[PDB]
């Protein structure tokens, strides 16, 4: 499976901050990591962070964002997630920056955090997310929050057939063919959402949705860079691991990539007030 593979494996094609999300090219001429830099601050500045605040990473991956969080912010972060490669490599990273605040790494669900924060932030952990847990997702991050609390929310984004049809978005088989590659290697059932669904189920829980920020075509150029990376450390992929594995990566990659450019997924930043 994909999902045994290590984080040397990962550091094949993703850049120096091992940012597996969406990049965000300011620039046109940016690169991967500055790009990455780039979406992780602004996400960051959407959050309206003042000093003594305390920022929650849900499903902070390999520890890039909350990274940016401490050196350009005064500020206490907590930073969980459940893979113990994640945990174990951010709590190493992140206990090299300098700081006068708390840093703490917890290996845990956001199900089971419950501590109070000041702002929250997440990227890349929904489309992990059973629709029938998005209510109580955004439940428990209203809950934890101050009355001023404000959070943001990254995270791939699918359309319905109507939507597509009216933008003359022609799914194709191969298109289809790689949706069940998906529910078959990536989606163990999972419906991904669409920006009304986040919408839904975040006012339901009374946010305020202030802002929805869409980069369709950053992940089509972030997603086409990681594949070029792993077929330049073609050889080394396959000695970590086993071509099926490579080929499996790259096919998926290749997919992702091409269903942004045709148009068939995006990726928005969703800014939810108290």
């Amino acid at each position: 499976s994909i999902y045994d593979v290590s984080d040397e494996f990962f550091s094949l094609f993703l850049d120096p901050t091992m940012a597996y999300t969406c990049a965000y090219f300011e620039r046109e001429d940016m690169t991967l990591e500055e790009a990455q830099n780039a979406k992780f601050d602004l996400a960051l500045d959407k959050l309206h962070l003042e000093p003594g605040m305390t920022l929650l990473d849900i499903g902070c991956g390999w520890g890039g964002g909350l990274q940016r969080a401490i050196e350009n912010y005064d500020v206490n972060v907590i930073g969980i997630t459940l893979s113990r490669n994640q945990f174990e490599y951010s709590k190493a990273k992140l206990a090299k920056i300098p700081t006068e605040r708390s840093v703490q790494v917890r290996l845990q669900g956001w199900d089971e955090f419950t501590d109070k924060v000041d702002r929250i932030v997440s990227i890349g952990a929904f489309e992990a997310f059973k629709m029938e847990r998005y209510a109580a997702f955004f439940e428990r991050s209203y809950d934890i929050l101050p009355d001023d609390g404000r959070m943001l929310l990254h995270t791939i984004l699918t359309y319905t057939q109507k939507q597509m049809h009216e933008m003359g978005v022609k799914v194709t088989m191969s298109d289809v063919r790689f949706m069940k590659f998906i529910g078959e290697e990536i989606f163990p059932g999972g419906q991904l959402p669409a920006q009304e669904d986040i919408f839904k189920f975040a006012q339901a829980a009374d946010f305020s949705v202030e802002k929805v920020q869409l980069l369709q075509q950053h992940y089509a150029r972030t997603l086409n860079i990681w594949a070029a990376n792993l077929e330049a450390n073609k050889d080394r992929a396959i000695a970590l691991q086993s071509e099926e594995i490579y080929n499996k990566y790259m096919h998926y990659l290749t997919g992702c990539e091409h269903f942004f450019r045709k148009g068939i997924s995006n990726v928005g930043q969703f800014t939810l007030t108290k």
